[PDB]
């Protein structure tokens, strides 16, 4: 068709503005998933982007922690005004943290991203990085506004682990994976998944990298203007908040059911994607969050989704919910600096995707 033809060449447009390559899973009303990939998933063997290439979805990780523990308060053992005190005593500030406060960002908790090296071989544990967290961060009142929290998700995280008696991954893989039939999806910290399959991720030598968000001292030089910064960064370090492999296929089969009813209930499905309120991530399209999701705006079209940025992987997900159009995709580029073309500029194709769909549709 002919949106397949400009689907296509946006995907090529954008690779060739210094991209390596990109992966998209569309998934449209009245059709069946389409999947469509440009440029290159190794960029010095010159392997083309499959749409079997795995991705370190970092935190798109975030949603399927969210679903995870929603999953449990339909269970019946978490309540999501009950304040976390119960699984985090000593915590400090815990008992002003109902259990929805860590997955909305409004918690105040300290944060560990900024201060976490992501070059090490470092296995981390999600006690260990809490600790980080509180040692490194800066903690603000609970309910002080919205700011960006990853601890939020890991403390989520230790909470699915005390309420299952096992890891987190278990709960995810047991109670979404399974059921979904998504085959190619892991948890890194929890899993092993074959990094022979995963697209090589770089890192953009780039003159707007010039505020980089992660300590990535230790990089060494660069060839041919980039790092490959695929195994920089062990997943354990992000925990909840990002350790997540994936496709884009598999993604856009959790966002078709999550969406469609076939996951959570109506009460926490609402209060993943619809009790919301302001938020902001810097560079992004973030103007909402609910407990688990990001409103994301692109003209006159958004997507519930998230979005995530690990070393050299760049992805945006979610469902546009007036077209009922469903989405993933995922760059093998990056860089440090929020602003920077290589990690804001994902927003660029999805934006213009967004706009082709619509055209075809008038
Ligand atoms: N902050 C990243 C996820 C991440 C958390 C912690 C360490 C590394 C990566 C994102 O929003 O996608
Ligand atoms: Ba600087
Ligand atoms: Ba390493
Ligand atoms: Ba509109
Ligand atoms: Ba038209």
């Amino acid at each position: 068709s002919d949106l397949n033809n400009a689907i296509q060449g946006i995907l090529d447009d954008h690779v060739a503005r210094g991209v390596v390559g990109v992966s998209l899973a569309l998934c449209l009303p009245g059709e069946e998933t389409s999947l469509y990939q440009s440029g290159y998933a190794d960029k010095f063997n010159k392997m083309p982007m499959t749409g079997d290439h795995l991705f370190r979805i970092a935190s798109c990780t975030k949603s399927f922690i969210a679903t995870g523990l929603h999953l449990l308060v339909q269970d019946g053992t978490v309540d999501l005004d009950e304040p976390i005190t119960r699984w985090f005593p000593d915590l400090p500030k815990a008992a002003q943290m109902p259990v929805r406060i860590l997955l909305n960002h409004r918690s105040g908790l300290p944060d560990f991203e900024t201060s976490m090296p992501m070059i090490s071989d470092k296995s981390w544990t999600a006690q260990e990085i809490v600790d980080f967290s509180f040692r490194h961060g800066v903690q603000k009142e609970p309910w002080h506004g919205m700011e960006y929290s990853n601890t939020g998700y890991v403390l989520a995280g230790m909470i699915i682990a005390h309420e299952t008696g096992k890891p987190y991954s278990d709960h995810l893989r047991s109670r979404i994976f399974a059921p979904l039939g998504m085959k190619d999806t892991w948890v890194g910290t929890h899993e092993t998944f074959p990094i022979e399959r995963e697209a090589r991720g770089y890192m953009h030598a780039a003159a707007d990298d010039e505020n980089p968000q992660w300590d990535v001292s230790g990089a060494g030089d660069p060839v041919d203007g980039v790092w490959d910064s695929t195994e920089w960064f062990p997943l354990s370090g992000a925990n909840a908040a990002g350790d997540m492999v994936s496709t884009p296929r598999d993604i856009v089969k959790f966002l078709n059911a999550l969406f469609d009813g076939r996951i959570l209930d109506q009460k926490r499905l609402w209060e993943m994607k619809d009790n919301i309120k302001p938020a902001f991530f810097p560079g992004s399209n973030t103007v909402a969050n609910g407990h688990g999701l990001l409103l994301m705006r692109y003209g006159s079209s958004e997507l519930k989704g998230h979005l995530g940025q690990i070393p050299g992987h760049t992805s945006i997900m979610g469902r546009d919910e007036e077209t009922g159009a469903a989405l993933m995709l995922i760059q093998n580029s990056g860089a440090g600096d929020f602003e920077s073309f290589y990690l804001k500029g994902v927003n660029e194709p999805v934006d213009r995707v967004l706009e082709a769909i619509k055209n075809s549709r008038s």
